[PDB]
């Protein structure tokens, strides 16, 4: 089997990142910063679906290939980490 | 759907983690821990298969549900972050 899908398929995501240091944020940072904001959802699963820019550094992310009920349902779940 | 399998399944795993501390230590630290040793692939093989403890830490690492094939795939692909 290819490793990334082994990574995924057998739980390891869970305990392990490949790095410390990944390009995008890691989801416990985004909860922290949106404390403070209402609508910190809506506007997260918008920024998912559609991709975003300039937030946390130079690197873009692309859009992602999510309907609006997934990307509600990664934004809240983003949101969830403590 | 759940937002883990989506995390998973829509690409996310790719350019994130949940937290710079995972339990667990990040891959790219263990690829460099090991540079210097011959036999790193066999050992992290049943390290993953078996779980492991007292290596990083006092958090263990379980066993996992993975053949010989998939815990030496997982091992070498481990050993390949840069
Ligand atoms: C799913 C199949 C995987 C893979 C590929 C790996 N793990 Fe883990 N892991 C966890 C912890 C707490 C440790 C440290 C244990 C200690 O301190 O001894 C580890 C360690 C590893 C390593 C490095 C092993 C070494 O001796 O250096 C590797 C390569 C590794 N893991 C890969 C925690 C967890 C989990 C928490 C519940 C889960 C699930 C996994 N690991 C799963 C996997
Ligand atoms: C798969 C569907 C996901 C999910 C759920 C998220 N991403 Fe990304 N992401 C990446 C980068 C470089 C950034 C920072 C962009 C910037 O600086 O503006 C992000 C940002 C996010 C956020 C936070 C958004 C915010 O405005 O604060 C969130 C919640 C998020 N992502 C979730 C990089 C990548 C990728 C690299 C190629 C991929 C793939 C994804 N992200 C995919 C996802």
């Amino acid at each position: 089997e290819d490793p990334e899908v082994l990574f995924k398929n057998k739980g390891c995501v869970a305990c392990h990142a490949i790095d410390t240091k990944m390009v995008g944020p890691a989801y416990k940072d985004v909860a922290a910063k949106f404390a403070g904001q209402a609508g910190a959802e809506a506007e997260l699963a918008q920024r998912i679906k559609n991709g975003s820019q300039g937030v946390w550094g130079p690197i873009p992310m692309p859009p992602n290939a999510v309907s609006d009920d997934e990307a509600q349902t990664l934004a809240k779940w983003v949101l969830s980490q403590k």
